[PDB]
């Protein structure tokens, strides 16, 4: 009430107070050295506690922006280190804070961080828990300034876990490095799908965020009434303008909000939000996002009687498009989990260039009649694309699986750089992995789910390198239409081979002694540049090379003269499979 601080203090606690001014502090001041800031930290603690204390205490009637600026602009080297950013503590908020967003670097030159050894981590965690965890905190934090600080923290909370659960262990290591490899993949996860979100939002624009979100809405809370249902995408498209925006408070306070109106409104919403919402603060938001889908009423009517069959469909529609279509994406999501949003997407898409086009002639009720008609095949492409990539990823393992994929696509964009390849091809590789495991019934969402960061990921790069009008062009066209562009891709013919080269085709024994991550991703560069040099081969002459190449390793790399081996019976591969591929 009379001080803020005070009050997030006390709700939130010491612990997840000093570790979010931490988080907060690091974002803005990416430069300072981690001593400054555990000052900081400890200075801002202190003054909270006097709050505490005294509600009335000097300052602490002042707000948390005010205080973060005065605060910031106390930093001596301000100026000298930052530079520019110094000339915002001359103005007032909301300028000066404004200003603040404004000089915070989305992505500073900082060396990449290294994994340590198991051992030395273990040694330092036991040794001095706090600094160890508070420091690399510290070090990611500055790295992703736009990271939203709460789920920094959740992070946090998952590595101390592993750290407490595998340094204890007989094989630290067996139980440790699997583990922080999966937190890493999540932890990138999250951030690519955090600024896809804003940057869809920034191009498509409103309507179509709102459009996504109703569909994803109603997919989990099939229950809810429509008119809810919209009360919250308004809400959630407020949050997100927010939270993109990069204010840290607001985007906080944001959702804090419709945290709490969502618990309130509970029964109202769905029955399976009960956890969630007996959740502390700091939790509520994030275990809300992640809720798995209520269940659908199964007393539910038939999309095509309010449609298809009524009369005045028309007259509902010109009355109110988009609410109209809304109604649409409302009572279809809910109704299929199991489509993908895109999908869904795709169909309203379709029957609102319909409606068009058929709300303008003499008898509407049998021109727009067989609308139905036209989903079949939209809904029929995705689903028989899982159906024959699961299949064959079951014959195949993730490795050989990722092999079919490589020539598939180096065959489609032999204009792509061979690295390029070898990591989207991996990468498709796992997102089978992880979806075919699953039933029918949530393959597609979760293909959806993996699909958007991959596919992103990629067009960032051609982005920065363009080196094909064809993937740009799929990486330009509609969220909606990116990844049927890239299913329609078809082999390159125009594409002329690149010369032959003895280096590129040599190995040395020095794979032998390689881990299974070097010696495939050799392999697998190999085969890509198999098939850059021979784009006019069969899946079995192919399968031929690939066979030999096979064993000749096993036959070197189990040999009593490994150099040898690989460059006397090297140079018979070489000249035995240029004559097959011709
Ligand atoms: N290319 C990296 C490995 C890597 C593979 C995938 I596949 C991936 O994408 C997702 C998408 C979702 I959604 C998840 O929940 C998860 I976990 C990972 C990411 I990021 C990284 C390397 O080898 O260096
Ligand atoms: C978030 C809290 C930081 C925990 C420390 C993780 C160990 C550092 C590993 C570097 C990241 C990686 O490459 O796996
Ligand atoms: C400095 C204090 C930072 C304030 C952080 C409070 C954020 C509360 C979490 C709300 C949420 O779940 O999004
Ligand atoms: C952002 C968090 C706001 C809470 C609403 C979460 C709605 C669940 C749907 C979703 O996954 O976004
Ligand atoms: C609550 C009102 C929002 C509903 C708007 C319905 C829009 C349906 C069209 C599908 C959106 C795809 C985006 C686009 O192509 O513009
Ligand atoms: C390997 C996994 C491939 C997944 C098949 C593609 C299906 C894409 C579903 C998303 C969409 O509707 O566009
Ligand atoms: C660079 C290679 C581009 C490959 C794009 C991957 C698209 C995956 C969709 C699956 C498919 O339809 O084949
Ligand atoms: C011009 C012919 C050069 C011959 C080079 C052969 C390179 C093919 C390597 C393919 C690796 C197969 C992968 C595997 O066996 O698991």
């Amino acid at each position: 009430h009379k001080s803020e601080v005070a009050h997030r203090f006390k709700d939130l606690g010491e612990e997840n107070f000093k570790a979010l001014v931490l988080i907060a502090f690091a974002q803005y001041l990416q430069q300072c050295p981690f001593e400054d800031h555990v000052k900081l930290v400890n200075e801002v603690t202190e003054f909270a506690k006097t709050c505490v204390a005294d509600e009335s205490a000097e300052n602490c009637d002042k707000s948390l922006h005010t205080l973060f600026g005065d605060k910031l602009c106390t930093v001596a080297t301000l100026r000298e280190t930052y530079g520019e950013m110094a000339d915002c503590c001359a103005k007032q908020e909301p300028e000066r804070n404004e200003c603040f967003l404004q000089h915070k670097d989305d992505n500073p030159n900082l060396p990449r961080l290294v994994r340590p050894e198991v051992d030395v981590m273990c040694t330092a965690f036991h040794d001095n828990e706090e600094t160890f965890l508070k420091k690399y905190l510290y070090e990611i934090a500055r790295r992703h300034p736009y990271f939203y600080a709460p789920e920094l923290l959740f992070f946090a909370k998952r590595y101390k876990a592993a750290f407490t659960e595998c340094c204890q262990a007989a094989d630290k290591a067996a139980c440790l490095l699997p583990k922080l490899d999966e937190l890493r993949d999540e932890g990138k996860a999250s951030s690519a799908k955090q600024r896809l979100k804003c940057a869809s939002l920034q191009k498509f624009g409103e309507r179509a965020f709102k459009a996504w979100a109703v569909a994803h809405l109603s997919q989990r809370f099939p229950k809810a009434e429509f008119a809810e249902v919209s009360k919250l995408v308004t809400d959630l498209t407020k949050v997100h303008t927010e939270c993109c925006h990069g204010d840290l408070l607001e985007c906080a306070d944001d959702r804090a909000d419709l945290a709490k109106y969502i618990c309130e409104n509970q029964d109202s919403i769905s029955s399976k939000l009960k956890e969630c919402c007996e959740k502390p603060l700091l939790e509520k938001s994030h275990c809300i996002a992640e809720v798995e889908n209520d269940e659908m009423p199964a007393d539910l009517p038939s999309l095509a009687a309010d449609f298809v069959e009524s009369k005045d469909v028309c007259k509902n529609y010109a009355e109110a498009k988009d609410v109209f279509l809304g109604m649409f994406l409302y009572e279809y999501a809910r109704r299929h989990p199991d489509y993908s949003v895109v999908l869904l997407l795709r169909l309203a898409k379709t029957y609102e260039t319909t409606l068009e086009k058929c709300c303008a002639a003499a008898d509407p009720h049998e021109c727009y009649a067989k609308v139905f008609d036209e989903f079949k095949p939209l809904v029929e492409e995705p689903q028989n694309l899982i159906k024959q990539n699961c299949e064959l990823f079951e014959q195949l393992g993730e490795y050989k699986f990722q092999n079919a994929l490589l020539v598939r696509y180096t065959k489609k964009v032999p204009q792509v750089s061979t690295p390029t390849l070898v990591e989207v091809s991996r990468n498709l590789g796992k997102v089978g992995s992880k979806c075919c495991k699953h039933p029918e019934a949530k393959r597609m969402p979760c293909a959806e789910d993996y699909l958007s960061v991959v596919l992103n990921q990629l067009c960032v790069l051609h982005e920065k390198t363009p080196v094909s009008d064809r993937v740009t062009k799929c990486c330009t066209e509609s969220l909606v239409n990116r990844r049927p562009c890239f299913s329609a891709l078809e082999v390159d013919e125009t594409y002329v081979p690149k010369e032959f080269n003895a280096e590129t085709f040599t190995f040395h024994a020095d794979i032998c002694t390689l881990s299974e991550k070097e010696r495939q991703i050799k392999k697998q560069t190999a085969l890509v540049e198999l098939v850059k040099h021979k784009p006019k081969a069969t899946k079995e002459q192919l399968k031929a090379v690939m066979d030999d190449f096979a064993a000749f390793v096993e036959k070197c790399c189990k040999a009593d003269d490994k150099e040898t081996c690989f460059a006397e019976e090297g140079k018979k591969l070489v000249a035995a499979s240029q004559a097959a591929l011709g």
